Parts: C-alpha cells; structure tokens; sequence
C-alpha cells in the first residue's frame, strides 16, 4: 500500500536546490515534504544530475525517458520504478497518497 | 521536451477576474479558467489581468501597450508566452497551454 | 433517475466562481453541472442572495435552516430530501444519482 | 514602526545553510520564516561569515560582541541594531512579535 | 505625523460593498469618507475577506482578534497597526480626528 | 408639480456603478442623490443595460433614441417619459427641480 | 453619438488663468471660459494650463513639448483631444467643443 | 429706459473672473453686461480696488456703506437708487430695466 | 528633525500679496524669508484664500479656528500641523528658530 | 548731486513683477531697493509696458531707443532723462551713487 | 536687440574652477574669468562646470555627453547657449559673450 | 536611527586639507574615517570656509557659535544639527559611537 | 618711477583667484598687475604660503607683522616703505605710482 | 639592506593626489605608507609632473622610460635608481621589503 | 603604453563565483581566477558577475543585455573593456588581460 | 622522492577556492598542486566535509586532532608524518619534497 518514491532532479547546485537567496516555492515545498517524511522514517531518495550523472544512465526507465524528452524533462519522479511525474515536482496530495502519510 | 514557458493573460475589462459572472457565459472563459486552475494545482501559475481592475498594467507593460495602439482593445485578450504576444482576440487553446506548459490537460 | 437540486449559500454569482480565489470544490461542482446539462440533465441550483424566497417555500430546506442556520448551506436535495449538507456532492455521488459517467 | 531584523550567520557554504543532504531543522525553520516575511515585503537581511567576513568586523555592535565571546556566539540577531539573540536563531514567536506577521 | 488607517471588511461582493440595489448607509458613509481622504492624498487601504482571505491570517493583530471573537467582529479598523474599532465602521468624527481632515 | 424620473445607465457591473476601487465622481453624486430621495419616499428607478437589456427595447422612447445615437448615448434620463438628459447624469439642480426636494 | 472625449487646453503665458484680466480683452477668451464653465456645471472638466503658472507641464507632456519644438510658442494655445493635438494658435470653436463633448452649447 | 450702475466689492480685475475659481454669479452678470454693451447699452461698473473715490462721492453708495460696510457690496443703482445689495441683479431684472430680452 | 511650516494667507490678488504699487512691508518681509528658505531647500508652502478656498475648509485645524474667529484671524501659520500664529505673519526670529536658518 | 531715476519695465503682470510663486532674484533686488529709497522720501518711478503703453511712446528717449532695439531691450532705466541702463536692472551700486544713499 | 541667452560653460578637468592656478597660465582663462565676473556684477550668471569636480554633469547633460562621444574630451571646453552647442575647443570670444548677453564688455 | 554628522572645516586649499607636502595627521585621520564611512554608505558632509563662506552664515547654530567665539573655533562638528565638537576634529572613538561603525 | 611690491596673505595660488568664489578686489589687482606687466612694468608679489622666508627677511614687513600680525596682510611696499595695509592699492594709486593710465 | 625609493607620479593637482572629494584608494594607501615611513625617519621622495617637469627630463632613467612608454606609464617608482614599478603604485608588501619596515 | 582599461567580466550561471567547485573543472576558469587575483594584489580590480547570483545586472547593463538578445546566453562569458564588448563565449587570454592592464602576467 | 598528503579543514569545495573571497594561501597551494599533477606527481588532499572517515582512520592525523582539534588543520603529512600544521606548506617546501622547481 506504500509506494516507493525516487526523484531525479535537474542539475542543481545542491541536493535540495535551496542553497541561494532566491527560494523557488516548489523546491521549498518538496524539500519540506521530504524532510517531514524523513522524520517519520520514510525515505524519498533524490538525485541531482550534477552530482550523479551515472544514475541517469544506469536507470533504464530514466535513460529511455531522457532519450525521448531531454534533460528539459527533469525533474522525473519514479513511483515503484515507474515514471509518474515529469517537469514539475509531485503535488503534496500525490506524496500523501503514495506514502500513506497526511502531509500539510 | 522544452522548458516550461511563462504565460500571462491580459483579459478584456470584465466584471470579475474570471468572466464567470452574469448572463452571457462564454464557455471559452470556463475552458480557460479550468485550465488555469489545473495548472495552479501543479504549482504552475498563469498570471491573469483584468483591464477594469488593473488598468495600469496595460500601460506599464510595453509589449501589451504597443499591440493595443496598433490593433485596438478589441484585440483583448492578449496572451504573452515568455513575454511575447502569442495569441489575441481569443483565449489560447488547451492544445497550446498543454504545449507551453508540458502538462497533459483534460 | 433521481432529481438533484442544490441550494447554495449566498454567493456573488451563480457558480461562486467570480473572484480572484477559485474554490476548487465550486469549480468541481460547476464542471459537473455543465457536463450533466450537456447530457440533457438539469441540476437546478439556487443562490440565497437572489432567490431568498425559495429557501423559505421549500419546507425541507426551511426546516433544516431553522435548526442549523445558513451554516448548513449548500444543501443538496435528491428526490426532494436532504442528501448532502455543508459540502458539495462528490462526483461519484452525482454519477450515481444521474447514472452518467463523469 | 517596523523593527529592522538583521541576522549574522556562522560560516556556511551557502546563504541559507541548506547546502547539503542533511537539512538542519533550525536552518530550515528560519529560512521558511524569512521567505514568508519576504512575501509580505518584509526584508530580513542576513550575512554569512564565510563570504562577508568584513561586515562582522565593521559592524561595531557585532564586532565588540565577537571580540568578547568568539565566533561560537554566532548566529547573532540584531533588532534595530542591537543584539537581541545569540547562539541560536530567533524563535518563530519572536520573529512574529517583532514583525506583526503570523508565522504559523 | 500621519496615523495609518487600514480597514478589514467582512466578506463582500465588491471592494466598497456598494454592489447591489439596496445601499447600506454605513457602507456608503465610509466609502464617501475614503474617497474624500483619497482626494487629499490620504490613502485608507481596505481589504475584503472574500478576495484576500490570506491577509486576515497573516496580519497577526487581526488574526489573533478573529481567533478570539470570530468573523462577526469584522469590520476591524487598525490605526497605526493596532485595533481601534471592531463590529462597526469608524465614525466620521473618528476618521476626521485621525487624519486632520474636515469630513463634513 | 413633481415629475417622475427614470434613469437608463450604460452597461455597468452593478446597479450604482460604485462597486470597484475607483469611484467615478458623477456616479457617486447621482447615487447619493438617489439615496437621499429614497429616504424621503421618492423613487427614482434606474436600469442597467447589462442586467435588463429588454427594457432598453421595450421602452419606445429609449429604443428610438438608441437607434439614432447608439449605446454611447447612455445614460439616458427620462422625465415624465420624455428624454431629458443624454450622455451625462442630470445635475443635482435638475434633480431638485424635478422632485421638488432641496438636495445638497 | 460617440463617447465623450477628454479635452485639455494649454494656454499661452497669461497674467491670470482665464486671460480675463487687464485691457486687451479678447472675446475668444470669454467665449471659451463660458463654454468651460457650462461644461463644469454638467460635471465635465476641461483642464486648462497657463504657461506662466505651470511651466513644467509644457515639458512633462511629451506631445505638447514636441509640437512646441517644431512650431514655437506662438502655437499656443494648444488643445488636446484624447491626448492628441486637435487645435493650435486659436481656441477650439464652440461647434467642436459641442461635438467632442456631446453637449449642446449656447 | 432705466440707468443701471454697479459698484463691485474690491476685486482683482474688472469682472472678477480672473482666478482659477470662477464665481458663476460673476460670469452670469459679465455675460449680461457684454450682451447689453452689444445692444449699445452701457452698464457702468466700478471696482473698489481701483476707483475708491467714486464709493465716497456717490452719496447714496457712501451712506449705505457707512451703515452696512463693504459687506453691502455689490450695490446696484437703478436710476440712482439702490435696487440690489450683496448679490448681483437677476437676469430677469436686467431684462426688465433695459427692456432687452437676455 | 525639520518643523513643517505652512501659511494660510487672507484672500489676495496674487500668491505673495505683492501685486500692486504699494508694497505692504509685512508681505515683503515674509516673501523674502520664504525665498531665502527656498534657496536652502526648505519649502514653506502657502495658500491664498482666494484661489484655494477649499483647503481652508478641508484642513480641520484651520477650519475649526476660522469657525471660531472668522476670516479676520488670517494669516494663520501652522507649524507641524498646529496653529502657531494667527492675525500676523510669523516674525523673522520665529521662522529662524523653527528652521535653523539665519534669516538676517 | 542727486540724479532722478525712472525705470521702464517690460510688460509684466504687476508693477513689481513679484506677484507669482517664482521670484526672479533681480526683480526682488530692485523692488527692495525701490522700497528702501521710498521709505526715505526718494521716489523712483517705474512703468510697466502692459499698464502704460502710452508713456513708452510719449517719452521720446524711450521711443527712439525702442525703435532701434525693440521691446527686448527693456527694462530701460533713465537717469536725469538719459538712457543709463538697458536689458538688466541697475546695480545696487549704481542706485547708491545716483541717489546718494548707501543701500545694502 | 534679442532676449539675453543662457550661457553654460563646461571646462576641461582643471585643478581649480577658474584654471588660474599653477604655472602655464593661459590668458584665455583669465579673459573669460574676467568676463564672467563682470556679468555676475550685473546679475547675469554664467554657470561653469569643471570635469574634475562635477563629472556627473558631463553625463546627465545629454547634449554635452553626445558631443563628447563624437569628438572626444579634447573638445572641452564646451559652451552651451540656450542649451545648444555654441563653441568648442576654445572659450567664447568677448564679442560673442557681449552679443549673447547684451552687455558691452571691456 | 542614524545620527547625521556634518563637519565645518576652517578655510583650506582643498576639501580634505591634504593639499600640500606636509600631511597634518589630524586631517589625514579624519579623511580616512570619512572614507571608511562612505564605503559603508554613511555620508559625513563637510564644508570648507574658503569655498562655502555662505553656509557658515546661513546655518544658525554655526553662525551663532562663530559670532561668539570667532573663526578660531573651527572645525565645528554638528551631530543631528547640534554642536558636538569644536576646535578639534571628533575622535575616531566618537565617530565610531555615533555611526555604529568600527573604525580601527 | 616708483617700485611696487606686494606681500599677500597665505593664499592657495599666486593670484588668489583659484576657487569658486572670486574676490572682486583680487581680480581687480590681478588685472592691474597683468596690464603693468604688458607695459614692461613688474610688480613683484609674494604669497605667504610659498615664500615664508621673505616675510622674515624684509625687515619692514617683518616688524609690521610683529606688531599687527597676519591681519596686516596684504602689505604693499612702495619704494621700500609700507603704503597700504590690509586692502589692495586702488587702481588710482597704481596709476600714480607707475605713471601708467590703467 | 635598505633600498632607496623615489616615486614619480603623473601630473596631479597636489603632491599626494588626495586633495578633492573622491579619494582614490591606491593614492590613499600609498600616501599613508609614505607618512608612516616618514614618522620613522624614512624618506620616500615623490615628484609630481605638474610641479617639477624638469626632473622627469633630468633623470635619465625616467626620461628614457617615458620616451618608450609615454606619460601614461606614470607613476614610475625607482628603487636604488632602477625602474621597479610602472603604472600602479608599489604594493605595501614591496614597500616593506624595500625599507625593512613592517607596514600594515 | 596606454592608460589601464576597466575590465568587467560577466560569467555564465555557475554554482560559485569562480566556477572552481565540483567536478568538470575547466582549467580556463582557474587561469582567469589566478589572473584576477594577481591583479587584485596590485590594486587592480576586475569585477566579476555570476548570472545565477546577480541576474539583475545582466539586465540593468544595457550593453550586456542587447548582446544577449542577439546571440543568446551561450555567449557568456562576456568581458567588457572600458564598457564595450571585447570577448565572448570564452575568457580573455592572459595576453589580452596583460595588454589591457599594463601588468606583466605569469 | 617524498610522498605528500594534505588534510584540509572542512571546506565548501575541494580547493577552498569557491567563494567571492579568495584566500591567497589556498590559491597558492592549489596552483602548486596543479603544477605537480602536470609533472605526473600526485599530492592527495582530503576535505573534512566529504571524507570524515579518513581523518579517523589515519592514526597520526587522528591523534593530532584529539590533542589539538580541528584548529590543527590543514595538516600536511610528508612520508606519513606531520610536517606542517595550521598553514599550508611553502612553495619552497613543496619543491624540496618533490624535487620539482616550482
Ligand atoms: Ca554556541
Ligand atoms: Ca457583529
Ligand atoms: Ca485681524
Ligand atoms: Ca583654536
């Protein structure tokens, strides 16, 4: 009943993208969600194209999707290994359904 | 795919921000309002302006202003995509919004 | 097939979708009512701001208001009796009452 | 009138301190506060000892306090130019009372 | 110095509340005051709970007062950020004393 | 001695046109006059082209005038059923003479 | 009919806002002042400027300024109708004011 | 036909129509006097600011001022006696005194 | 901080009152003061009852004072919005003390 | 030893030219000088082309000078009936020498 | 005669506002300083700028700036007469100052 | 709030007084202070009696003090418009306390 | 013909005509000295800021300074004795001492 | 072990170039260094092309360098009579090494 | 020789002001950073901007902006020498920096 | 030839040359290490922020840290023993240890 979630971000300067002075609202929303889930022992793993290029090749699902749609298709979110979202971050509603947690 | 494009829509003067007030009830207005709300839910903001409510923006925005000089106000609504005129007289089709946005609408 | 009738709170326009802030529940039910309308199915709705008298003349709505106040709105009648209060019917409900797949 | 709030962080690798995989919850809390304030037009400026060492010297109130207690006193928060908090970030309650903004 | 006056209306269908056939005389009176003030360069800003729900939450002074007394307390008028009137609109006399403008 | 007054406005977003933030001085003047007369049991009926198109057709005097002069000729004021004013609202002086009241 | 048009009149430099001071006593000035007052009574405002009193407006207003570059100040009075030059050297006739305004003057 | 003569308060110019604020009564009487002038009919007016001596030498105006002060102005004489004080003659009056239809 | 000085003259034929052959020495004295101040960037605004009757009504402090004492009280001088002088113009000494400018 | 001084100004809106809000420094200087001399029973007569055109014709000295140089040559100052200055106002130094007074 | 014309002079960068400091001692600088002072005494102000002291005015003044783009700074001093370039490289002759000013200099 | 500091130097040959071969150490010290302040956006304006004689007369506080003590009292330093120091330049410590800037 | 020599106060440049404020007396005497120079007549001037030693070595100037201080400057010597103190010679004076018509 | 230093500046308005309101940071740095060394009886002589043109000709080293590189090559610093720096002022580090003093 | 020229460099968007962070590690970035630091030591300041950090400067600077309109952002880095485009796509060679600066680099 | 190994303090990037303020000592040692690398000579460096475990497993570095704390960093090992603490090796030192002329 609990689906596993893996996020492949675009190339960013830090794992959360929340480094600099201008805060992207969507990056903050998803980082807060991930940190909430983490507090509860639910791990959403994320990758950064700048830090781990190889996983964007070695994951065949992500690789084939990037071949068709390009790096502009990032972020890609996998749910149980299936592409579930592309170009925007999953909605908190999606994250609650997938994890069975009730996130604000 | 392409990077998502910024979309900003300049409505005619209407009695409410969505045009869904009153009697005429143009289904286009409902189509585009539904699209805008679906995007909002996904964290994508399509900024709208209403001439009746924010007249100063139709001036301050140089692109919108000039187009209006050279076509009149019967050219509203104007939709800018990454700052440039993309559609006028009519609201962007769902196909276009879907293309500019990367979101599979409907 | 069942008759559905909706008594809204007082709103500034018939769908409540006037202002800058769109209530997602209002747009949901408006979209449903428009789809029904296109199937030839008419879900009558009332706005307390414009049709105050119907909230008095419908006895079932009137008695419910005496007991619970405007807080109870919207009220949805289904074949003449209260089926939903305070929130709009779910799309699942509408489909079941109309037999249309929304 | 509006109390001016200015925060002097310890040395960090980015302006919010949210630069790695482990999110320090205090750094996240204060970043979210500053973002919510910024949405209201209220600007809380902050400095990072790593990139602006000079301002920690030229600000007399900060410099005197660090001469006394050392860099371990950071973060220091000034409210209208006076030291209001050191060692820890201001609480959300404090930030709320100083700005007149509900930060729940 | 000039007292800042800011009015938080109940939910209404338009910014002045003068949106139908029956003119509420209090709404008319306060609209005329605000217009006369605006002619003198004095800006009384007002909010409508219907279109700006968020500001009734983010303004701490208004939010605390509504948490306590509920939406029936509206209109609330702030003078220099403090609650000066609730339940009813400020009288013309009050508005006149706060602004130094004769509003007969 | 008291003439009956009926005003046919242009298409407006509300019966008084006083809905939004910018107050047209002439709309406010005429709305205040109408409300004063109303307080005294003198009824000036007004129409809005947006809300009652049909009356702009069914009143032959207004219909024939609109055929010649167009909607740009609105507002049209009838006094005892005769066109008396076009394009501007009647002067308060006119309103006092027609109603026998002494309006400010 | 047409919508009423905005009228703004830029006088020469005169010793008073209406020019009705002193000895010369040009009847045109009286004609236009009477027209302006009749409009005022009906809630229609014709804004006037006097060069002697508000010099900065003859600069800040780009249209007025340029015309003055290219004709001189002997081109005053200038009348703008909806922002554009409509008359110069002389005051608008009553026929024109009447046409721009929808009011039956005289 | 009757002689009309008007003694204004002190004003900044002969018609009082100088400034930004036009007094509608002043423009009314100025327009009347100009129409008369064109019929060949001269209504003499005085301005206290420029012709103080005439307010002394006309005995009727002088005595009225001693009793009522500058408050009494404008004074209109009609065939040499005070006909109007404090406001300008109505257009109806002017027409009657001149026999011209204004 | 700078005291704001605002002068409300009687009705006059021009803004300085220096409009004829006989120079009133008080009008000349105060015009020269205002000119010297203007050279220093200090703006003393003045009003003429003849051309701005409305401001004598809308300014509550001036209006109340004239309701009480009549137009013979003019000139009235406000310093920071309060009545500081009436009947006569402020002395050069007063103007000098209020502005910090030597007006010999 | 005391020379008689007569000034013929350009067309101006009042005898001193000091009527409006913007004060020409030279007009103020010469008006103050004239008023000082007047206080001492020394009369400097001045003319305004707007108020007395005829004297600009009937004075042959001024007439012949205007024929050659035009109205742009005004102001013209006569000293004992001789043209003494043209286009600018006499210097206070000139005025002191001509009158035998020691003006500031 | 003509109305007096406004004269504004933009000096090169000099160690003092008049250039009368030091050793070289160009008699032109003394000529023009004497003229300027004679005018001052008669209530006529010739505004001077020194590039070294007020650099921002050589920018803010659009006319001066453009001329400098298209000729270099070896074009200083520039003299404006009623706002327009009248002389460059050299200071206006006394004949010109006398003509622009209506004053009989020397 | 920021104390405004304004310095009135004696007559000197250049604005800093550093115009010859012998550097007066007090002039150098205060120039360096003013430069460091200017780097922080804090403007200490200064005047030179030689080039701005007029401001020493029009500033009433300075003028009164010089009338009393003569030019030998210069430099005079005003802090918020009041005399704070005369005869000598303010010490670096004073400048530091008035501005909140560490000037070591 | 008489030798003229001028000892200025300390000034920022040899004529004192450096700054934004021109002292009319300084320009007057500078113009005179330049006209003389052109007639081949040299009026030597000293600036206390640059030539302090000459104010000591000229005994007449030195003694005058001991008694009256820098307040006495400018001092003008004419054939070696003090002719003017505290103000510059008038143009009339210069003409008389040089025999040139200035 | 102590090298003699002579600086030939560009044409400047005063020996230090520190005369005017805008302070060139490099001119201030080198002037402070020179003044420090002077306090210690170490004399760095400097020339100004405006004040001593002749020394720029009579020093053959400077003369030959200017023939090749032009006045734009100034400032030229000699150390024991050898060109050591051109176009910029010597670094404080250079000055310390050359003089054997430890300058800040 | 020539007067030293002002040099201002507009970097691409990078994760740090020098680009010396991470993995790729373009030796050009190290070359230019070393040059910039050698100049700094001699009191010569080469101002750098990073698009990621100071986006507003890439707008406010009209020259940089226009070039970007007409070439794209793949034209970064742009180097201005006395305000004008001198190099794009690549960082100035040490020879150029040395020439613009009068400093013998390396 | 001697093995050189450098244990940096925690830094934000491998050379510490990330930010707006360049530490001249860091650029000096980075330039040296790059020149060595080009001679085929590898001076391994560690960053405490990314490789914490190596500061524990190297016993010599570990014991030094227990005694002196992170204050001791950077530590330079030369043939396995501490040669420099708290500052980076001088270029002279690097040349001597590598035998390369830097
Ligand atoms: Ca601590
Ligand atoms: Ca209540
Ligand atoms: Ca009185
Ligand atoms: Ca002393």
């Amino acid at each position: 009943a609990m689906k596993k979630i893996e996020i492949f971000d675009p190339a960013m300067c830090c794992p959360t993208g929340l480094c600099g002075t201008n805060i992207n609202p969507e990056l903050m929303r998803i980082a807060v969600v991930i940190e909430s889930l983490k507090k509860q022992g639910i791990i959403v793993t994320r990758h950064n194209l700048r830090d781990e290029p190889q996983v964007y090749v070695s994951n065949k699902t992500v690789n084939d999707f990037l071949q068709k749609h390009g790096a502009d298709a990032l972020p890609i979110t996998l749910v149980d290994g299936e592409i579930a979202v592309s170009q925007t971050y999953p909605t908190t509603k999606q994250m609650s359904e997938w994890t069975g947690v009730n996130l604000d």
